[PDB]
């Protein structure tokens, strides 16, 4: 099937294969019913000298074709993006052994679990700062729509904070290519989580930039509550008839009016009626002057 | 699409509906990324006086279109069968709220973490015991097969142990019916584990019966183990090329030849090669006589 041909295909660039006599993993940094990303340390890594600490992402013992089939694809996607705040691939080990994507490791960890943790008990999250972590993430879209490739999974969770409050996207084990026709389509159900899908996506299946814009303004939602869950106390399968009768999620407690009129137009019905990300970075650059 | 139409159809069988006012929830017996079960206690269930325990399977708030549909789905066949070896649905809240499927509490849980906890320090298992469990799961498959219904995720993991210890099929959400083709095909990868899958099902997305039969040949291999990795130390994704040349896994260091000679009978490449149900009780009855 397309699983075996790509798996046959892999066996056969030497760029990115790494020696795993020069990997040594440790804790896990987080995990899922099939795969796990773990704390690594790498040894003359791509022209570093000594050992260099790195994240890894492996799959589990039980890991199904779905999950397989993800890691190879963002193996596959990561080799073709090189951005400030996409996250940065170093190699991968093949040969001989289990696969393992190794990429820069990010201080942190996830944007979700930075910014749950910032609400407890070395300085507070400021309004300025929410609004300089969705610019970044901003950028990095503008980045990847500029290569007409879509996430089609953006949310808290997957983004990465690194050294300094740097925001790195990640998980681009769903993301495909859209350079032909502009939209990506998926006949079975999807594996992304039902709140944070656009309306058409949700409906028809149907995945682009404008799909990614909508997730974008949910993840804006997260970021100004602070890792805030989405449609609080709405079960995921009424999403359906409250989407279609025109209702969205309503002003956070702590969220500006400028900002939230950024999500409701992120959330518009008609996908074209929605704000490319050049002007959400437009936008929220205007919101810090 | 697919789902929402099931979703809107689900709004309007009053027999299985429950009060969720009369639904207690505790602690978690078991969690996934998308959906978990849990703990809970249910007043006037069914003609019965008083409190009884339960389990109830739930979404978690992150739910996918695949977990939300897995639910429903496992709803939809639990409705359709009464066997001693399958387990037993009670009902379901649906009404102003989550959706939660409640079934009768399974005493020791599943058969994976049942044998694994065998192995360690108010009876030992025997081996009788072993293929007294084996041939208890052959008997719900006979009765699942015979209706042609495909559960297409048969494992330990999947098996719960109740009261005397009497094994319980369950985890329904992939199960299809196959009565007019008599296989149940998949355009997509599938999110069964990869080692569990037949050779044609691993390939081809192929599932049928005797499909079914292959990963009861991985059961009968887990048990025998009391909780074994199948293809221990082999990755995943090595499985096509070692299943495509011929390759099984080996006789464990606890198993008769009687029994092994059974499981690579379950691992014929030739699915009409494979023994069906009513032969592998009528083998494993033989075995205990
Ligand atoms: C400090 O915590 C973490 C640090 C991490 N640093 C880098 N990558 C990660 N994840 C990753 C790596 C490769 C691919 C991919 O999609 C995701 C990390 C995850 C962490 O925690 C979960
Ligand atoms: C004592 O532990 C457990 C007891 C359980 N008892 C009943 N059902 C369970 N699971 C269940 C219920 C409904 C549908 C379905 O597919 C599976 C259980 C799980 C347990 O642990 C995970």
């Amino acid at each position: 099937g397309p699983l075996s041909l790509s798996v046959d295909a892999f066996k056969i660039d030497p760029k990115w294969e790494f020696p795993r006599k020069n990997l040594v993993l440790g804790k896990t940094l987080g995990e899922g019913e099939f795969g796990k990303v773990v704390k690594a340390t790498a040894f003359h890594l791509k022209g570093r000298a000594g050992y260099t600490t790195v994240a890894v992402k492996m799959l589990k013992e039980n890991a199904s074709p779905s999950e397989l089939r993800d890691l190879l694809s963002e193996f596959n996607v990561l080799k073709q993006v090189n951005h400030p705040h996409v996250i940065k691939l170093y190699g991968a080990c093949s040969q001989d052994g289990p696969l393992l994507l190794i990429v820069e490791y990010a201080k942190y960890g996830s944007l979700r679990g930075f910014l749950r943790e910032s609400r407890k008990v070395e300085r507070a999250l400021t309004m300025g700062d929410l609004i300089s972590f969705a610019w970044q993430i901003s950028q990095g879209m503008q980045y990847l729509a500029e290569m007409k490739l879509v996430h089609r999974d953006l949310a808290a969770r997957n983004i990465l904070v690194a050294e300094g409050r740097k925001m790195k996207i990640s998980d681009f084990g769903l993301s495909r290519d859209v350079y032909e026709e502009d939209s990506y389509v998926k006949r079975s159900q999807g594996r992304i989580p039902v709140k944070w899908m656009a309306i058409e996506s949700l409906f028809d299946h149907i995945y682009t930039t404008q799909s990614d814009v909508w997730s974008f303004g949910v993840l804006l939602w997260e970021i100004v509550t602070l890792g805030g869950n989405p449609y609080p106390g709405i079960p995921p399968e009424r999403l359906f008839n409250l989407l279609k009768t025109g209702h969205r999620m309503e002003r956070p407690d702590n969220c500006s009016e400028e900002m939230y009129r950024l999500m409701l137009q992120c959330w518009k019905q008609e996908p074209d009626k929605r704000p490319v990300f050049a002007d959400i970075s437009k936008d929220l650059e205007k919101m810090m002057v």
